[PDB]
């Protein structure tokens, strides 16, 4: 690499220079005779020589950060933290580390939008939990939390990290909140297809399924590398939203809803070498993500020909645009019906001016932003948002949110 | 290694083979990915290069280790020592332009990539010339709305002061105007461009879609200005199927989408004069040339006349207005007769195509930034379609505008 790096925004001529782009740590999949940059995921624990560097590269960081860089608590502190390495094989975060952490894997993640936010995050340390019925416990107190009677707040719970990897916590929902899916045996899809292993998983594990098109999961939740338990989120706790049309009087007879809250729970996150397994996180919802993809994608519920069909387009040529005229009103309904019910949301104008915003800014103070085109370019009229025309480096910064396998592919069962 | 591409609507999985045959940089490194930066010889380095190509043509052609494979060599070897460059047969010629279009990486529209009819021009001396070569490319490539794909090739670089250019960025183009109270009449894409024509002689109507005149350079000497026999440029008044005040609004394009300001580079040899040309994706006209803030920007208009909120941004008036240009523009495309395709049927075909090639080449190119339309992504199949980039040769790549280098 050299030292400095242009992109330039196509629509408004502005140039950014990015630096930060030198701090980049992994891999990115990509070389300089191929691009990965579509590629959903390009490609047991760590010693004690692999941890020292890591543990230091964050801790400075930090130390940098407060402005106290090269200080006597500084050197202290690495101190501290190189004997616990040397005489445990692994080390503890202090709880201004770990906030500071989780709000940078945060502010790293390429692949989000919603940014813009990533300094005000409640962050709830969960480092105590011992048992699957104390996880419950810190996902409940999470979730009203983050809730808030529909005045969303972004809230990470973070579980013990890993330590042999024979004793991890895991969330094996993909979500805190999401609807089951039942494969039929004439093989039609009741509920959300892209829950259909999960929701069997969880059948298996005793679940007495209500068998209908929103049925919230389960929680399944492992503790130090026990077993998998189920527990039922009490319903007053679910926040959820009916979809109406704000033109179309029909459109709540398709009976759609969705649910307020998104949380994702099958990620994993690295802070200064160090993994917590589970850390459930969550924001608030962009139209789009509902309108368009839950709700439109082929492989999910699929709404797009019902919906065509009740607004009376012609639909045997694709060139009438019948789909295109038909989503475009179903992500008018999301929309309208979340703001009706004064539960947070964002449309994709507004999320995606506010990122280009806070971009601007982060290549101001800290010399670049890592940004994911192909992932923060919203999935319908993308060229009338801003991001289409803007031009963006993609790399991996530390700390940050990983993928992890699927904890049923790997759980050795007791 | 051999990789994999997946289809995460089909579960599809293809194998990647081709890449390994990859010799020109993407721009990325193993630290930084730039999938959404726009733009990232002697006699000694052009052999390799001529050999490389006739290598792999001989190799198309089943007739590697030849005969007339070697002997082809030997020619293009002594031919380089004693002239410092090379010709290339017309086979070969032909061969290396249908390839740069296979191997385009942001095109989606290669299905037709071996149905493309080429026009050797590189015998051509002067502006004159290019003119006629031109005219006869545009007659031929509209064929009264039945449009047919070709390029035509001007002769090569040879000392770097001797290039071919045709200046505009594409044949067929509307002009732009800087009003005197800051606005800008037209494609405001344009209006450089039109500023250097008018400085050039050219007389403009000033009006809202003003087909500009040719600016035609040959062999390094000034360009020349010329005007499309009007009967060859083809139009299309836009109108809608149901909203009868839409042809109100005085909007037209024009049918032939020809670009004209890239080079092509076959067997190190490069072609700075190639205008090209197919037809349109109807967002292309819809989406981008229209609603483009930089472009003509009549979102604003279209949505007041469909009388819609726009007061928030939350009414989605803006993607509401925009699905209804882009019905407008292929409604009248196919009522005029004149080849358009959709952006469904486009993708659909696509994938199609990396499906052959991934069966009979081993992989394909592409640039899901560029190949995903610009509207209604997600539910068109390419989104959902992984895809690998990297630069295979021969090749269409971008070059400086002609008036940053030239002296007059
Ligand atoms: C608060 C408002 C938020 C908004 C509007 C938002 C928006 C989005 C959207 C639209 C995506 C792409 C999802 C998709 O299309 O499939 C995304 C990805 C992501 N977000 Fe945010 N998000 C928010 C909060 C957060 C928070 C609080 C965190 C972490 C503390 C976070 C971390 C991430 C990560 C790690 C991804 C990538 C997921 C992946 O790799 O698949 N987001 N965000
Ligand atoms: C025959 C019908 C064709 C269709 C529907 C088509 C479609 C497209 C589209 C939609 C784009 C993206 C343009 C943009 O969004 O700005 C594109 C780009 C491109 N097309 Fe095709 N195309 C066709 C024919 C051709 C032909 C005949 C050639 C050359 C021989 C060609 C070479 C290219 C190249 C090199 C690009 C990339 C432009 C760049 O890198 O700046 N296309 N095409
Ligand atoms: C293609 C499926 O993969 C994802 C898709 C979306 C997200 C994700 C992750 C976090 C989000 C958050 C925190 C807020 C929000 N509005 N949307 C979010 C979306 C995560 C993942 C990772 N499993
Ligand atoms: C800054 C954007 O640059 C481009 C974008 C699109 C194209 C292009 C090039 C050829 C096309 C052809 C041949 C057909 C078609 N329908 N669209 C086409 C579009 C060329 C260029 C290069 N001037
Ligand atoms: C193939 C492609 O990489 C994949 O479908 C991506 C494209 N961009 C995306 N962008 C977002 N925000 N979310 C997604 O799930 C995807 N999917
Ligand atoms: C920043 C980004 O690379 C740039 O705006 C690209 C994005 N994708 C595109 N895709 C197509 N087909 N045509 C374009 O001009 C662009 N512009
Ligand atoms: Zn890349």
């Amino acid at each position: 690499c050299p030292r400095f790096l242009k992109v330039k925004n196509w629509e408004t001529e502005v140039v950014l220079t990015d630096t930060l782009h030198l701090k980049s740590t992994l891999e990115t999949g990509c070389t300089e005779y191929i691009c990965m940059g579509s590629i959903m995921h390009p490609s047991d624990v760590a010693t004690k020589d692999q941890l020292f560097p890591l543990a230091k590269e964050f801790i400075d960081q930090y130390y940098s950060s407060i402005k106290r860089f090269g200080s006597k608590a500084h050197m202290e502190r690495l101190e501290e933290v190189n004997k616990e390495i040397d005489t445990t094989s692994t080390y503890q975060l202090k709880d201004t580390e770990l906030i500071y952490g989780a709000k940078h894997a945060w502010r790293n993640a390429s692949r989000c939008v919603g940014r813009i936010q990533w300094s005000k995050l409640q962050v709830f340390d969960a480092r105590d939990c011992t048992t699957a019925h104390g996880m419950f416990n810190y996902i409940c107190n999470h979730v009203k939390y983050a809730t808030n009677k529909g005045n969303l707040r972004s809230a990470i719970t973070i579980f013990p990290q890993r330590t042999d990897g024979k004793h991890d916590f895991r969330v094996w929902n993909s979500q805190l909140i999401r609807y089951a899916g039942y494969k039929q045996p004439d093989g039609s899809t009741l509920g959300d297809p892209a829950n259909v292993q999960f929701t069997e998983i969880c059948i298996q594990q005793g679940w007495k399924p209500p068998r209908g098109r929103f049925d919230v999961l389960p929680l399944l939740l492992q503790a130090n590398g026990n077993d998998p338990e189920l527990f039922q989120i009490p319903p007053e706790l679910v926040l959820e939203v009916p979809i109406r049309h704000p033109k179309f009087e029909w459109f709540k007879d398709l009976g759609l809803k969705w649910y307020g809250l998104p949380a994702v729970s099958n990620m994993l996150l690295e802070i200064g070498g160090l993994e917590f397994s589970a850390c459930p996180f969550s924001g608030w919802y962009m139209g789009t993500e509902i309108g368009v993809r839950d709700y439109c994608d082929n492989s999910r519920y699929n709404i797009l020909e019902e919906v065509a069909k009740k607004m009376n387009l012609d639909m045997r040529k694709t060139s009438s645009l019948w789909k295109d005229q038909a989503l475009v009103e179903i992500n008018i309904a999301v929309l309208y019906s979340f703001q009706s019910d004064k539960v947070t949301i964002v449309d994709h104008h507004s999320a995606t001016e506010s990122f280009i915003k806070h971009m601007e800014n982060e290549y101001r103070c800290r010399g670049g932003c890592p940004a994911d085109w192909v992932w923060i370019v919203p999935p319908m009229s993308g060229s009338i948002t801003p991001v289409f025309h803007q031009e963006m480096l993609n790399y991996r910064l530390t700390p940050s949110f990983e993928y992890q396998p699927d904890p049923w592919n790997t759980h050795v069962w007791k």
